């Protein structure tokens, strides 16, 4: 019976974090732009929301608004963040917004641990990285490479994380980070987020081809579960990579064609001339060591399409 804060509580990954929290007798203070906007309707109907959900009005760049939500809480889950390649609304709002939380939780005075939601964008983005090496928590991105290629979401997450590590040390608050990859799964929120858009663009004919690239995948519930496990585990420390497996673009559109042949999923590749990129080795032992059984991607991709259809996003 403790109290915790979750920023951007009505987000894709966040909405699942609240459900799990509310189900274990946690009081959840959910920061949103407007507690009475319809966007948050899907939070007031959870088993424990009426009793222990409290929607706090707060922008992420409003220091005082954060302190109001963070105050009285034993833990904080900073999930809110911009998700875009526009650096003007990504980079500084992420570092300032993140530093506000650490300070606010450090400001006063019950918080034993903060959990920041970083990204894989601050891990695997380094072309100097070898093909043989296992991508683990000690892997960081080349910030110059991100800047040269306009990868500002990956940039912002890297800086926002390192800023959180600094801010945490400077103020002496317990921090532990979770690095989810491209997340996918059932949507609780009524709107389509950025990661689902990468999945949905195959199923609505937005794409007639798929790129010659690779990427890691994880279920949204595996993420929400990770944040909760890394928080409750006392000895939990450092970063925590959160992924199930690495797939090629081809392997993805195959799984979707497999279970959904009535949709116009791509079959042809954008390259077809250079050798297809092979998936990279990675480690998710830190989360597994905490007793986390990852849901298969294929199983998670299915619940997504079934969810999107039920909610009108797909015919
Ligand atoms: N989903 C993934 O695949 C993935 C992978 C790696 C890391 N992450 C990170 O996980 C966290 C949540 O991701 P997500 O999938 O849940 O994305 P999301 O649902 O689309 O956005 C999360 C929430 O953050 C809010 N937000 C952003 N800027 C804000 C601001 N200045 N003030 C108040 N609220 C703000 C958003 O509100 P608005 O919609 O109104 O802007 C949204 O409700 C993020 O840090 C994300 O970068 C996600």
């Amino acid at each position: 019976g403790q109290t915790v804060c979750v920023t951007g509580a009505a987000g894709y990954i966040a909405s699942w974090l609240v459900k799990m929290l509310l189900e274990k007798g946690y009081t959840v203070k959910g920061t949103v732009r407007n507690p009475d906007d319809p966007k948050n309707a899907h939070l007031k109907a959870l088993d424990g929301a009426a009793e222990r959900l409290i929607l706090c009005k707060a922008d992420l760049l409003d220091y005082d608004a954060i302190c109001r939500a963070v105050q009285g809480c034993q833990g904080v889950f900073h999930t809110a963040s911009p998700v875009t390649d526009d650096p003007e609304q990504m980079v500084e709002p992420a570092v300032r917004g993140t530093e506000y939380v650490i300070n606010a939780a450090a400001e006063a005075g019950t918080v034993r641990r903060v959990v920041f939601t970083s990204s894989i964008g601050a891990v695997t983005m380094d072309p100097s990285r070898g093909p043989d090496v296992v991508v683990d928590e000690s892997c960081w991105s080349d910030l110059e490479f991100c800047k040269k290629t306009r990868n500002w979401y990956c940039y912002g997450k890297a800086v926002a994380e390192q800023a959180a590590w600094d801010a945490a040390r400077q103020r002496g608050v317990d921090l532990v980070v979770v690095n989810p990859v491209l997340v996918v799964g059932p949507l609780l929120q009524p709107t389509v987020n950025a990661s689902i858009a990468h999945v949905l663009k195959y199923l609505d004919g937005s794409a007639r081809t798929f790129a010659n690239a690779v990427q890691a995948y994880v279920d949204v519930r595996d993420v929400a579960d990770a944040h909760l496990r890394v928080f409750e585990s006392p000895a939990a420390s450092g970063r925590y990579l959160c992924a199930e497996r690495v797939l090629h673009r081809e392997d993805v559109v195959r799984i979707l064609a497999k279970l959904f042949p009535e949709y116009p999923v791509p079959t042809r590749c954008s390259d077809e001339v250079n050798p297809r990129k092979q998936p990279y080795k990675f480690s998710n032992q830190k989360l597994r060591d905490l007793g986390l059984e990852f849901r298969p991607v294929s199983q998670s991709l299915y619940d997504t399409v079934k969810n999107l259809q039920e909610k009108g996003h797909l015919p």
